[PDB]
């Protein structure tokens, strides 16, 4: 099941929703939590508005983007935080990361009331470029922003 | 404005075709070789194929691609070696580099026929996942390849 976190927002001429998910099985093995050992895999779905002003088609996914989050129980206080990951599935690319939530005896992660920010940075921060002559080139990036969701977690998605 | 390089190649998923312009000038500074110096723009344009094996939708750009060229003029013998990196123009991402043909102190490098070679290394390489479960993975990734061109180059278009 895939949940969704919130209400997509548009901004900066990106649609950029938020969702969890089962655990998700990725290669290559040791650069994020592994599945067995978590409880969702936290989503971020960014693709371009029409009109982006950065040269990319409506509907193109985003990609070299540098995405933190923070993960709080607001109702015991419990905070995370880490960096999705870029990847793609049999529907294709996204960023996530696979999380431990019940799993994580380090703190209170478990059903309740949450908060999930992003901070997000464009794609100059990972040296993708721009063209900014006359005739190929597109607008300036978006300075670094935050998005903010409420959700409430219910368990690893049945 | 932009000439076509020989035939379009498909495998591994993808549409690998080049192409060149004239100069771009690039963001962020003193990566690509400055458009003053140089005297084509080129570019690989990569994009899924229908069915792509690794969840790539159709006509979905290739991110994370490592890319590096070999550039033959077969009238001189003269050759060079690059890479491409990834950016943004008005018409969307792709990898590209500027080059100095006329321009190359070397010599060698004026208008003729030209061989070029493009070798292609995964998304794996630069640390892009891929789910890997029954429900929503997708198979491996390609082994490093290279496609081959030929193509007259008939002098800078800037
Ligand atoms: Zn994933
Ligand atoms: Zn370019």
């Amino acid at each position: 099941g895939e949940v969704p976190i919130g209400d997509p927002k548009e901004l900066n001429g990106m649609e950029i929703a938020a969702v969890y998910l089962q655990p998700i099985e990725m290669e290559p093995r040791g650069i994020d939590l592994a599945a067995s050992l978590a409880d969702i895999h936290l989503e971020a779905d960014i693709h371009a508005l029409k009109n982006n002003p950065n040269g990319f088609p409506e509907g193109f996914w985003m990609p070299y983007l540098t995405i933190a989050y923070e993960l709080k129980n607001t109702d015991t206080g419990a905070i995370k935080r880490g960096t999705l990951m870029p990847m793609v599935a049999d529907d294709g690319p996204h960023y996530g990361a696979n999380i431990a939530m019940e799993k994580d005896k380090k703190g209170g992660f478990g059903v309740g009331n949450y908060e999930l920010t992003f901070y997000i940075s464009n794609p100059e921060k990972q040296g993708f470029g721009r063209h900014v002559d006359e005739e190929t080139g597109v607008g300036k990036w978006f300075e670094p922003f935050k998005v903010d969701y409420k959700f409430k977690y219910t368990g690893t998605p049945k």
